[PDB]
């Protein structure tokens, strides 16, 4: 609906307040229900005068003027609902005209590490409200792990490419603002196995069954039977998995015994019987010598012996007839036995290989190979995914944080080495990565972290904390996962696959190296083709150089489309995230042994011993509902400049 479509799209009921809202209005939350509706209309509406024209700033006096009678009288709630929203960054966020411009006098200096989509967010909001901000970001461009290869009319990202669903998406309102332009994702993947051919579409669909069938048992054993820790030990979903299938293929094994067993027994019955019949007939020849003895002489003692013998010998007929009927009915079960054998085996070697696709699919979305995620928890956000289809940027998702950088501070180059903060301010120390003897010292009332995790559980530590951070914080992040994923780019002159198909699968021929190359991706304007290195294969491919992985790229690509059609690329492009010092992986995943719970921990800000906090945290490591992905970065970075805001100028 209308009022409701605003309430979900930003992630709200529109028929109930948030924890959240009951914090910040108590007076509502306690007070009589038809003022708890009234704030809800209020809430609600003025969401939708934002989404409806994101690129202009909603100023409360033009939300007054817009709501109906009788809302627009009270002046006090509006003001109140419209502060609320724009502090947390539910309307003003991203990019859009001031009416009402910047305050001249700043009021408190932040510092941000980094200058990808979380911390450009917050510095946006930052500066929004009126703070004095500094970004100091190391590499020599912001984005981080938005990170957009341009060249003539050459596109294509080495990190994050997809839009997951827009209904609730944040992203929906920066890629209008920006004027990104959003692609849907086919759906059509055809897969062709390690020899190019193309696995049969009635294949595929038996596979992905059985793949599906497999996680949803792993998820019953998980959570209805509490099979979460195995010997001391948290048990990962890779651990379950196998676990299932080798249940399966027990299952199989014992069917195909008791069917063999069936044959056995109808084999040894049809054995007794023709034995029976043998010497049945044995005794119709023995006594047909009697009936030719007997016919051979005539007196009525001999004339009855032949009526008797003739009577007895049609009788041992009629049993010998009997076993017949008996016969047939013994070799058809047994004919109709070994012509339907239940399955010989659960995977065949080429079904197990198309399945080992599903799950490098499945460690591409996690960043990890399945051994490491937990069993209960590697899912746990799927409650808040949002709804429709997945898209890519189909002009580069760079677009997103350089339009975000926009009137901001910073500086390229500069290196975060120390974080001291007391109970009176903050000093952050930075290196010129261009003279590293070049060495810069910034005052600041707070410091808001968005060093990737990666950075964070680097050891020897990239960035000295000082005091060191509390062992809550650093236990965390031990435990949290980071994982990692990579791209290999090769840019055509022409295009020698289906244009009509983003996806194509390569099935590996193992297991261990099922992530290997396993999936391309054609999505941009140009002559580009883009293929993943997934799980197990990530990691070590790294060590690979581009001129080998490319080799392996086109060997693949021939395998499919033949010698002949593929062509050397004009240029190539190879991520290393793992190796990138400033980021040391793709992104978070929830490891064994850690939970949702390390998520928000990572997010607690820190306040200095015997007081007020002055180190605070974003980045997609730090938001539990939304880890891992682009729109979770932007969601952190709203959170935290909005808590800044309350803690140096007041809710
Ligand atoms: C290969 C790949 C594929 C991905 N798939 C997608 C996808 O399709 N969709 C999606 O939504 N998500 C995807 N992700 C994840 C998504 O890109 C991230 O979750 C998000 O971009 C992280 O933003 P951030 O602000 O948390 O961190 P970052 O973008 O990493 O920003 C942190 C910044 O800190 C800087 N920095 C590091 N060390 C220092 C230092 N010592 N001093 C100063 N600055 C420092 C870094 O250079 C960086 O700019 C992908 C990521 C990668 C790498
Ligand atoms: O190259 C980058 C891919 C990284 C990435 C990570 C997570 C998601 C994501 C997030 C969700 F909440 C639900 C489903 C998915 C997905 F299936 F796409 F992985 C999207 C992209």
């Amino acid at each position: 609906s209308g009022v409701e479509g605003a309430a979900f799209q930003s992630r709200l009921p529109h028929d109930r307040m948030t924890s959240q809202e009951a914090a910040c209005f108590p007076d509502i939350i306690s007070g009589p229900q038809q003022t708890q509706k009234v704030f809800l209309f209020i809430r609600n509406r003025t969401l939708q005068l934002w989404l409806d024209n994101p690129k202009i700033q909603l100023t409360f006096e033009a939300t007054l003027q817009q709501l109906e009678a009788p809302y627009n009288s009270d002046t006090v709630l509006v003001h109140r609902v419209h502060s609320y929203l724009e502090r947390h960054g539910l309307i003003n966020f991203g990019i859009y005209k001031r009416i009402k411009p910047l305050p001249t006098k700043k009021t408190g200096k932040v510092i941000i590490i980094g200058s990808g989509v979380s911390g450009l967010a917050a510095a946006r909001q930052l500066q929004s409200f009126g703070m004095d901000v500094t970004l100091l970001e190391a590499r020599d461009r912001v984005g981080g792990r938005v990170a957009t290869f341009r060249k003539g009319n050459y596109v294509a990202d080495l990190g994050a490419m997809v839009v997951t669903g827009l209904g609730g998406n944040p992203m929906a309102v920066v890629s209008k603002q920006v004027n990104m332009e959003l692609a849907k994702i086919k759906q059509k993947c055809p897969l062709y196995e390690a020899n190019g051919q193309a696995v049969p579409k009635e294949k595929d669909e038996m596979v992905e069954q059985e793949f599906n069938r497999l996680l949803e048992a792993t998820s019953y054993l998980s959570h209805q039977l509490d099979f979460n820790v195995l010997n001391n030990k948290p048990v990962s979903l890779g651990q379950a998995l196998e676990v299932v299938i080798q249940l399966q293929e027990k299952h199989v094994k014992d069917e195909q015994i008791e069917h063999w067993k069936k044959i056995v027994k109808t084999q040894e019955e049809l054995k007794e019987l023709l034995n029976k019949m043998v010497n049945l007939k044995e005794k119709i020849k023995e006594l047909h010598q009697q009936y030719k003895e007997a016919s051979e002489v005539r007196d009525i003692t001999a004339e009855f012996l032949v009526k008797s013998k003739h009577r007895d010998l049609t009788a041992l007929c009629k049993e010998y007839d009997e076993l017949a009927e008996t016969q047939g009915k013994l070799e058809e079960k047994l004919q109709e036995l070994e012509a339907n054998p239940p399955s010989d085996v659960y995977l065949s070697s080429r079904d197990r290989q198309i399945l080992d696709w599903h799950f490098a699919n499945l460690e591409f979305a996690n960043a990890t190979p399945l051994s490491t995620l937990s069993l209960k928890h590697w899912d746990q956000d799927d409650d808040f995914e949002f709804t429709g289809s997945h898209l890519t940027v189909r002009n580069g998702y760079s677009c997103v944080p350089v339009a975000l950088a926009e009137g901001l501070d910073i500086k390229l180059n500069t290196a975060v080495r120390q974080v001291r903060y007391t109970a009176s301010g903050c000093e952050v120390i930075a290196v010129n990565t261009r003279s590293t003897s070049q060495t810069f010292i910034y005052k600041c009332d707070a410091v808001l972290c968005t060093l990737p995790l990666g950075v964070l559980k680097q050891q020897p530590p990239a960035v000295q904390f000082v005091p060191p951070l509390p062992e809550w914080k650093t236990s965390a992040v031990q435990r949290m996962g980071f994982g990692n994923l990579n791209k290999v780019v090769l840019c055509f002159d022409r295009v020698f696959w289906d244009p009509s198909v983003n996806l194509f699968g390569h099935v590996g021929s193992t297991t261990a190296s099922r992530g290997e190359l396993f999936l391309f991706w054609n999505l941009y304007k140009a002559p580009i083709l883009l293929a993943l290195v997934a799980g197990e294969a990530a990691g070590i491919m790294e060590n690979i150089s581009d001129d080998v992985i490319v080799g392996r790229c086109l060997a693949i690509l021939k395998g499919i489309f033949g010698s002949s059609a593929v062509p050397q690329p004009k240029e190539t492009v190879v991520s290393r995230w793992r190796a990138d010092p400033w980021a040391r992986g793709s992104y978070s995943y929830v490891a064994a042994g850690s939970s949702g719970n390390d998520y928000d921990l990572m997010a607690q800000p820190i306040t200095p011993g015997p007081p007020i906090p002055r180190l605070f945290f974003a980045g997609e490591h730090t938001i539990r509902n939304y880890p891992a992905t682009v729109h979770g970065a932007l969601l952190s970075g709203l959170r935290e400049a909005g808590r800044i805001a309350d803690q140096f100028l007041g809710a």
